[PDB]
């Protein structure tokens, strides 16, 4: 810990704040999470443990890298290495050119990172813009997942209830019903996902939070004119595929990995310039900074 100099906020949280921080010795950049240890429940301990326990099994090029692990008085270091490249959704909207080709070759690398997740039996349970970063300003940045602090660990395809967490937009509906749920809520986000990257706004929204709810469960969403009629048939697919109500039923990431959008993506996806999709994650990226 006094190996390492701490600079400005990168993120906050209940008992813990994100610090940019540099290896003094090295000068290597990094992202930590501290976390004041004290005065902790034993329920916040264990979700702590398990965190640090997720991160250090995933090793992956879409997946932000554990460094460290560090325990001191009163405080817990979860220290990461640092991705400079900023959120994916702020990078599209500086972009001169963005088709459906870049964003099948952006939810490609976010179906390797869950992939790998549910392949280790890891189930994130909030992907969402804000954990979806790129890994440098380079011009072909990697996508990187990021903060598993809601993960959960699951046996194979042993659904449970593991929970009411994540975020109001991206909520499954089996999480909503209060169902026993697993890998699969990780698709239904995905899937949500996907269509804010094709047009820029999401599928399910409301004023009130009891009305995007029905809107989930319902499955109440739909690809109106004039935006969606350029969008191509395989695109609609997948994103069907993804937001289907019934999680058995629903595509798993390595099925969405060979859907011919994604693997057979220069023949599939348009090549066509999407500026009112630019236009609208612009407001889209707006109001989420708000909250
Ligand atoms: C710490 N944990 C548990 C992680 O998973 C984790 C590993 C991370 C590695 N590199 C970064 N770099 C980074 C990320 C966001 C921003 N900001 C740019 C300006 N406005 C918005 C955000 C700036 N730099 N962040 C990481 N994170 C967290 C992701 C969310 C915050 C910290």
């Amino acid at each position: 810990t006094d190996e390492y100099q701490l600079f400005e906020e990168l993120g906050k949280g209940a008992f813990s704040v994100v610090r940019r921080c540099m290896k003094i010795p090295t000068g290597q950049e990094y992202a930590a999470k501290i976390i004041n240890t004290k005065k902790l429940s034993a329920r916040d301990h264990q979700k702590l443990e398990r965190e640090a326990r997720i991160c250090r099994l995933l090793k992956h090029p879409n997946i932000v890298r554990l460094h460290d692990s560090i325990s001191e008085e009163g405080f817990h270091y979860l220290v990461f290495d640092l991705v400079t490249g900023g959120e994916l959704f702020e990078d599209i909207v500086a972009r001169e050119y963005y088709s459906e080709a870049d964003a099948s070759h952006c939810i490609q690398q976010i179906l390797e990172s869950v992939n790998h997740c549910h392949l280790n039996g890891i189930v994130h349970r909030d992907l969402k813009p804000e954990n979806l970063l790129l890994a440098s300003k380079s011009k072909g940045a990697a996508v990187k997942l990021a903060d598993f602090g809601l993960a959960i660990e699951v046996q194979g395809d042993q659904q449970a209830w593991f929970g009411f967490a994540g975020t109001p937009g991206y909520l499954s509906p089996e999480v909503l019903r209060k169902d026993p749920y697993g890998k699969p809520v990780d698709m239904w986000a995905c899937g949500v996902i996907l269509y804010i990257l094709l047009v820029g706004y999401p599928p399910f929204w409301d004023e009130d939070q009891h009305r995007l709810y029905q809107q989930i469960k319902a499955g109440a969403y739909d690809f109106p004119s004039p935006e969606w009629d350029t969008v191509t048939p395989e695109a609609k697919d997948l994103i069907n595929k993804m937001l289907t109500i019934n999680p058995a039923k629903r595509i798993t990431a390595s099925e969405a990995l060979k859907h011919p959008w994604i693997c057979q993506r220069s023949t599939v996806a348009s090549m066509m310039h999407r500026q009112e999709t630019v236009d609208c994650l612009k407001k889209f990226n707006a109001r989420r900074k708000l909250k």
